[PDB]
């Protein structure tokens, strides 16, 4: 049966420059997000590593999942992990694999570049529907630390 990789290639817009935007949102994710979101995770936990690359996390929602970090790039803003464990994962949908990069805008803020790869086996079969609610509740989570970080200016400075 067929091997294939559906990639899926979307941006977000911040007025967060990327060193302040990585170090709160992706770097103190563990510890930031459950303050901003409290109903979106019940426990966050490290079954391997120490927090870098190869980092093996269990993540439960208020639904479990399980993450791969693949890559942390700290000078250039660039963010990689694989869900390896999950409701989402079938026969069909083997892994999914994403990447985060900041990228400077004209306006002094940030360009969040984000990618996701689904790595499939035979027949495709996906739904443009999942693939914008997915982006919807991304992009409502990314708006939260935005708004937490302006009211909070001295905060990952």
């Amino acid at each position: 049966a067929m091997a294939g990789v559906f990639t899926y290639e979307t941006e977000f817009t911040s007025v967060i420059p990327p060193p302040r935007l990585f170090k709160a949102f992706i770097l103190d994710a563990d510890n930031l997000i459950p303050k901003i979101a409290p109903q979106a995770v019940k426990c966050a936990e490290i079954i391997a590593g120490a927090g870098g690359v190869g980092t093996i996390k269990k993540i439960t929602f208020g639904g479990s999942v399980t993450h791969k970090i693949d890559g942390i790039d700290k000078e250039n803003f660039v963010y990689s992990y694989s869900l390896i464990e999950g409701d989402a994962l079938s026969d069909k949908i083997e892994k999914i694999s994403y990447e985060t990069k900041l990228v400077s805008s004209s306006d002094g803020g940030s360009i969040i570049k984000s990618t996701s790869n689904y790595h499939t086996k035979g027949d495709v079969e996906i739904k443009e529907e999942h693939v914008k609610a997915g982006k919807e509740k991304a992009s409502h989570l990314f708006k939260l630390v935005e708004g937490y970080l302006l009211a909070n200016p001295n905060e990952y400075c």
